[PDB]
């Protein structure tokens, strides 16, 4: 931020990222149970958009793919 004392209003994700990718991810998995979907797949699949796609993507990135409910 490099700034102190400010007045601004904006939304936030992260939690939303988890909620959106995982819901679609599960459904894509239903579509294809044998293969585990992915951010790249779901997003190509326009289930989710690169906001949802790259945001969840950096969620797995944080640990080491230890959480990614869906194959990265």
């Amino acid at each position: 931020n490099l700034t102190k004392q400010k007045d601004a209003v904006s939304d936030t994700g992260t939690a939303a990222v988890v909620k959106v990718v995982e819901s679609q991810a599960e459904l894509y998995e239903l579509k294809n149970t044998n293969e585990k979907a992915s951010l790249s797949k779901l997003v190509s699949s326009g289930n989710i958009s690169q906001k949802q796609a790259d945001s969840y993507k950096a969620y797995y990135g944080k640990h080491s793919g230890e959480t990614q409910t869906v194959a990265n």
